[PDB]
């Protein structure tokens, strides 16, 4: 039926071609200290964030999920200047990122007092059906990270609290893997704990090159996102050939119904600005948002990719996840 | 002659009694992300902030040093608020958290992109020289931090960028040790890089209930601080009837003139609030800026510790290390 979005309830029917993982703003946390060098450009930001929302527009995209996680510099009024500026649909989540990379010392303390899980719960529920700060913005996703090879006792609290909070709510669980690991483990551990597989998508899939990994997760009833087309070289990541080469085998496997794409975009960063150094920039150079649609897609469909297979992914999946 | 405060350059001969490490705000990083159930009372802080203030006046304290980490929540146009208030010298830092409690994904990254090290040091003389954000706030010490049992590759970064800021600038640098380790690996690696040892505060030494682990450190020239009266039975602290017996081992042998006192607080907690669980809420009890005055000098006097003593770590002591 309808979904939160940053401008509030919208018909699911509504959300047309989505891309399901984008960020307009991300951090790594401990950019707030560089605030000196690497102060927010309030405006200069929205500039940038409204012409990756155009580019988009281009290619026929309605909706966005931006799951950015709350201790990565997640912004929801920020991305409603956006939506009021271009009529993208923008959703948001609730959560935290993975222990290496996010902000831990937080809840590690209120873990030590006894009260994490409860308050990871509580802020679940109340983004979920109350608002986000003073904004009134609702998420609705919640977001949950995974470290490489483990799901961490830090991790698992968040994972508990998501599966009680979605049985609460029906809201939808979109994650973060890292480095192709814990994929079955995370659909399994959800599952254990009362989530429903029909609303939950296991992200960064794309970083297994193995399909019977990819298999073995969706054998789940899951939804698995390759979300991360065109970051090659870092975070441990395959090449886009390599993403392709999976995907087809999937396809061709039948699996369409339970596969979503993206990019995994940050189209400002938060902090100071920093540019590639030549090896990692030329591997990455095709890690926008227009890429999926001038270059992977593209290529699928000389791989004989059916447009109705196509219109499942971007269109169907999103509709059914959902709704 | 001049110490950079808050309100702008103060002469150091006007600092007169001071605290040499509390804190008027303080969260743990992650805190940020709790910003629905936890956002910054922005009014009732100041009064909060204020009367902490107010209580330090009372027993004489004209000037306070806040070393909150820029990853912790840092807000000099906060501290400034409370000193156009109440009078008292503020002087606050430049500088990250310790790898395990700090944020460190945001530099960690700038590392591998190659570009941390320099940053760091870019930050340092900014904050240092020009100002913080657009505050025109400069810092008057450098704030470094390590881990329980090694100086982590990350925290040398600082280490390095803090000996390479003091040659430029003449900052102090304070730090902190966790449980009552590498206070000698903290003076012999900033020494080896050119820091100053008569800029050099060692803190948290009162963690450490070893005189010779106090005296390996003394021998350095640097001065040590036991700053954390008052907390008990958490991040590892031994008791204060601890601190009191290593402090008069080490006043008994005459360390007077390198030996500074504070508790540590932490007087508005940024994000949620929390109540301590019955076991550490009585034992911390007595953990609040009135403490060394109404409770350990007392007992120190009692211990025939002699006023020009005290006068000596209050007054004297900071007068030295700030000219
Ligand atoms: C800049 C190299 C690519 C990269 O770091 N991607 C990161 C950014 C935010 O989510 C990711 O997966
Ligand atoms: C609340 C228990 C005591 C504690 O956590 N102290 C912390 C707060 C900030 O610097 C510290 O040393
Ligand atoms: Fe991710
Ligand atoms: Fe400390
Ligand atoms: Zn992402
Ligand atoms: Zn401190």
């Amino acid at each position: 039926e309808m979904v939160e979005t940053v401008c509030g309830p919208v018909p699911v029917e509504q959300l047309g071609k989505t891309l399901i993982h984008e960020h307009f703003l991300f951090g790594y946390p401990g950019f707030q200290g560089d605030v000196t060098r690497g102060t927010f450009r309030e405006d200069e930001s929205l500039r940038v964030a409204v012409e990756a929302a155009e580019k988009m527009k281009r290619h026929g995209i309605q909706t966005v999920v931006d799951p950015t996680p709350n201790d990565c510099g997640r912004n929801p009024a920020f991305l409603r200047r956006v939506a009021e500026e271009t009529g993208l649909n923008i959703i948001c989540a609730t959560g935290y990122y993975y222990e290496g990379e996010g902000a831990p010392p937080y809840f590690q303390f209120r873990r030590l007092l006894g009260t994490a899980e409860d308050d990871i719960y509580d802020m679940f529920m109340a983004e979920l059906t109350e608002g986000i700060a003073d904004t009134g913005i609702k998420a609705g996703v919640i977001k949950l990270a995974s470290s490489k090879g483990r799901i961490t006792e830090y991790e698992k609290m968040f994972f508990r609290a998501a599966a009680r909070a979605q049985k609460e709510t029906g809201a939808v669980i979109i994650t973060h893997t890292q480095e192709g690991t814990m994929g079955p483990e995370q659909a399994a551990y959800l599952l254990e704990h009362g989530a429903d597989p029909k609303k939950i998508v296991i992200g960064h899939m794309c970083g297994n090159t193995d399909p019977d990994y990819h298999r073995k997760t969706l054998a789940y009833g899951v939804y698995i996102a390759f979300d991360r087309f065109g970051i090659q070289g870092m975070v441990g990541a395959p090449t886009d050939e390599e993403r392709v080469r999976t995907l087809l085998a999937l396809l061709r496997d039948g699996y369409e119904k339970q596969i979503m794409l993206s990019h995994n975009t940050v189209n400002v960063w938060l902090g100071r600005p920093f540019t590639l150094p030549e090896p990692f920039a030329e591997m990455m150079k095709n890690w926008h948002v227009e890429h999926l649609f001038v270059n992977i897609i593209p290529a699928l469909k000389n791989e004989g990719i059916r447009d109705e297979v196509l219109e499942q992914m971007f269109i169907g999946n999103p509709a059914a996840l959902f709704s």
